[PDB]
């Protein structure tokens, strides 16, 4: 039966991942990447899903972007005359993830846990519920965003403790404060701004570029659709690059072309001029940060942990302004592009995981023992105990210079042995003549896998021992077994027989 995917349908990308084995793999996708742009593409009829239609959004009318701002509304996108709901283009993004984990998992995927943002009302769930169906998927779970990415921490594992998220997208920045209570999450706080991600950073970098072109040649390349595009491509490249380097190189050759032939775009970006021009966007992210402070109820002591989510949180820039903001150092420790993918495949594995298969297993079916002093039975293997079992018990003599002790081993539940059933008898002889109570008779009941108990005693100061296979025939059965079963609670009260206490 299916594997339950782990599927975070993104504003800007979406990821899917596994549990395979005991851990949670991030699937690739058809071109080895394990993100893909969640925008859709129509050129020649042909549904076009990913990078291969991101790389036309500009050049092509009919792109899709970021539907996901639609979800849960009655809106409507046109392409060619035909209309498609929201849920209908989330569907071929859907579907689309579902086919590159089966190529993966190299059989059919038919279940998954689909995440969405804390703040999606019921239209908005129900919308992403009927994109995964019309997909083909059985959307066991609907999760939230912040949720899932605790769950990638393993923070539900953990003490109570209150967790502020971070997260900043292509398009949309989120911050939600979770309060572990006993492995369970609640959302306390919720603020953000839908306009406010890594595309916007983007967007400072097309700006300044166009700009300085417009001042150098007197040309408007945001005029110029493939221009533009390939402005776009490179203005992402150029941030993503600044992550990890302090300086880039924006090439863009043959971009334009005027009187005297072809322009050349060339110009170094550092770090430094980045963060300059998006400064502001930066800042644009502590005041939802404040706000859900203060619905709240919370100042920046009483969290405990900060997590980051979001491809835009591995800006340096942005990290060094929640870290000042808060004061505390926050955690990035799972890849922030894959975080809430990998969370709802945590809980694709637990909803997959359920057993309710039950497995057969003997147990002894009545209490075992041996006679006591007084006629008094005395138990050592209880009913329903799990077989093979073992058990061993010291006795001693009653009397002052015995020899010798009878082991009779009966089955039952009354007090008094003369109520139970006798299974056999054997006696211990040779024991060296001492005071009563003084020498160490240890007998065990040994029960192997298939019911039959073997009594060995054995006296401890000599090492001497005698054992018998208490034996089938072995006495009882069916009715036997429920009728002393029951009459031994019924006639209760013989348990008087702690008259027995014929005392020393
Ligand atoms: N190394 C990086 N440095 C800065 N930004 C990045 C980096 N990698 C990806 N991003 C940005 O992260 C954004 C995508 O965020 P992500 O969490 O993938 O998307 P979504 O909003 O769909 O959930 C994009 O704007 C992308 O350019
Ligand atoms: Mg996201």
């Amino acid at each position: 039966m299916s594997k339950i995917i782990g599927i975070d349908l993104g504003t800007t990308n979406s990821c899917v991942a596994v549990l395979e084995g005991g851990e949670v793999k991030v699937i690739p996708n058809p071109e080895g990447n394990r993100t893909t742009p969640s925008v859709v593409a129509f050129k020649n009829g042909e549904r076009l899903v990913g990078e291969v239609a991101k790389r036309q959004a500009i050049t092509n009318p009919n792109t899709i972007i970021s539907i996901k701002r639609h979800m849960g509304t009655d809106y409507k996108v046109e392409i060619e005359g035909k209309q498609y709901t929201p849920q209908e283009i989330s569907a071929i993004i859907l579907q689309y993830l579902k086919s590159y984990a089966e190529d993966y998992l190299g059989e059919p995927v038919t279940r998954a846990v689909i995440t969405v943002p804390a703040y999606f009302n019921d239209a908005q769930r129900q919308a992403t519920k009927d994109a995964g169906r019309i997909a083909g998927l059985e959307v066991e779970r609907i999760i939230n965003e912040p949720t899932a990415a605790a769950l990638a921490y393993g923070l539900d594992k953990e003490e109570d403790q209150t967790i502020l998220v971070y997260d900043l997208g292509g398009g949309t920045f989120d911050v939600s404060i979770l309060e572990l209570g006993d492995g369970v999450f609640e959302v306390k706080a919720t603020a953000g701004d839908n306009h406010l991600g890594g595309d916007d950073f983007d967007q400072v970098i097309i700006d300044y570029l166009v700009n300085q072109f417009k001042q150098e040649h007197g040309i408007d390349l945001s005029k110029d659709k493939m221009a533009l595009q390939r402005l776009k491509d490179a203005a992402e490249k150029a941030k993503k690059e600044l992550s990890g380097v302090t300086q880039t190189q924006i090439s863009l050759p043959f971009i334009s072309a005027n009187e005297n032939g072809p322009l050349h775009l060339e110009m170094t970006l550092t770090r430094a001029k980045f963060e300059e021009l998006s400064a502001h966007l930066v800042e644009r992210t502590m005041g939802p940060v404040r706000q859900a402070l203060q619905d709240a109820g919370l100042t920046p002591a009483d969290i405990d942990k900060v997590i980051l989510v979001g491809g835009s949180t591995r800006i340096p820039a942005v990290q060094e302004a929640i870290k000042r903001e808060l004061g505390k150092e926050p955690h990035k420790g799972v890849n922030p592009d894959e975080v809430v993918a990998i969370g709802a495949a945590i809980q694709g594995g637990v909803i997959a995981g359920e057993v309710k298969d039950v497995v057969l297993l003997d147990v002894t079916p009545l209490s075992l023992g041996i006679e006591t002093m007084g006629g008094v039975f005395t138990k050592l293997i209880e009913r329903n105990t799990t077989i093979p079992t073992s058990k061993s018990q010291v006795f001693t003599t009653a009397a002052d210079n015995q020899t010798t002790v009878d082991i009779h081993v009966l089955q039952g539940e009354r007090p008094m042995a003369a109520d139970n059933k006798s299974l056999g008898r054997f006696q211990l002889t040779g024991i060296p003549p001492a005071p009563r109570g003084v020498p160490q008779i240890e007998v065990t009941f040994d029960i192997d896998a298939n019911g039959i108990v073997h009594v060995r005693a054995k006296d401890l100061g000599t090492n001497k021992e005698q054992s018998i296979t208490i034996k089938s025939s072995s006495g009882l059965s069916e009715e036997e077994i429920q009728r002393m079963i029951k009459e031994a609670e019924e006639n209760a009260e013989a348990d008087r027989k702690r008259k027995e206490a014929a005392e020393l």
